[PDB]
């Protein structure tokens, strides 16, 4: 950790202090960021602390001592803390709903940045990559937890050019009814697996952020090519020889021939991008734009 880093972690733990049990009542509704995979998130401010906060609703049908339980093993979010993860707040159930409220990121999500940039450079990609692995490294080594559910959707961005992972799952399992899948070949299949998965989820999500689109390339269609045909891979030509070789490395689909968080930190690709003097913060501000 850098001393900024130590620092702002510093300052967000205090004010976190600054908030005591959270209740429905004390909520006040800004904006809405998004939905999903059914949840809901909402801009919101908490009027006892007047902190800004963001607040995910999860309808899980059906209560009482299961509903307990996940808000119990939800309380391990208060200990996960780094500058690769995103701030917890508080957890409580309401309304036949269970609400998360974690720090607020003014980035918004890099499906969201995507969706706005077209595609997002190389060397930016490097930066998200080295946050992504350590993010996914804290998780591990700190919490033995791994992640899950690693997407564009889930790796959050501020105007402090800050990037911070969230939405890993904290409950057990509890782990496609959609229309895209980052699940790796062997989490389909119903094999074991573990930060191997997410290692794949990772390397889709950079292949499609470089490129602009999910890059595979109906949802059981979908789902048969993951598990049976080649892994996607970057163009030829546009992209440095290590970062092709980086995302491929991510993408093989032996989880265990795959690399390991290990091995990818210390890869060529990774090496370059950290010796590298990348303004992310005044490219994501530049891009977004302010508020005007
Ligand atoms: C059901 C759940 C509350 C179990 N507890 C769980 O363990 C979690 S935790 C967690 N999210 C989460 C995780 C870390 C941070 I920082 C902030 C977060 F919002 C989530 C979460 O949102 N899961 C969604 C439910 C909707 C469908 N997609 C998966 C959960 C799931
Ligand atoms: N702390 C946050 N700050 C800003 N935006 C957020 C935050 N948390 C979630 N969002 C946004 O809320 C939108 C929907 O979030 P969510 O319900 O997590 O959908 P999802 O990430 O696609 N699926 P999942 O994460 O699997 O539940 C996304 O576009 C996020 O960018
Ligand atoms: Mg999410």
């Amino acid at each position: 950790m850098t001393l900024q880093q130590r620092k702002r972690l510093e300052a967000f733990l205090t004010q976190k202090q600054k908030v005591g049990e959270l209740k429905d009542d004390d909520f006040e509704k800004i904006s809405e960021l998004g939905a999903g995979n059914g949840g809901v998130v909402f801009k919101v401010s908490h009027k006892p602390s007047g902190l800004v906060m963001a607040r995910k609703l999860i309808h899980l049908e059906i209560k009482p001592a299961i509903r307990n339980q996940i808000i119990r093993e939800l309380q391990v979010l208060h200990e996960c803390n780094s500058p690769y993860i995103v701030g917890f707040y508080g957890a409580f159930y309401s309304d036949g709903e269970i609400s998360i409220c974690m720090e607020h990121m003014d980035g918004g999500s890099l499906d969201q940045v995507l969706k706005k940039a077209g595609r997002i450079p190389e060397q930016i990609l490097g930066k998200v990559s080295i946050a992504v692995i350590k993010g996914l490294t804290y998780l591990r080594e700190k919490h033995k937890i791994m992640h899950r559910d690693v997407k564009p959707s889930n790796i959050l961005v501020n105007s402090r050019g800050e990037i911070k992972l969230c939405d890993f799952g904290v409950s057990g399992q509890l782990i496609f009814v959609g229309t895209r899948s980052y699940m790796s070949p062997e989490r389909l299949q119903g094999t074991h697996y573990s930060v191997q998965s997410d290692i794949w989820s990772m390397g889709l999500s950079l292949v499609e952020m470089a490129v602009g689109r999910y890059p595979i390339g109906a949802i059981f269609e979908l789902l048969d090519y993951i598990v049976n045909e080649p892994p996607p891979k970057l163009p030829s030509g546009v992209f440095s020889l290590e970062f092709q070789d980086f995302v491929n490395k991510c993408l093989i689909k032996n989880p265990a021939e795959r690399a390991d968080l290990k091995q990818l930190m210390v890869h060529a690709f990774i090496k370059r991008s950290d010796a590298e003097e990348v303004d992310f913060a005044g490219w994501l501000c530049s891009t977004i734009g302010l508020n005007q």
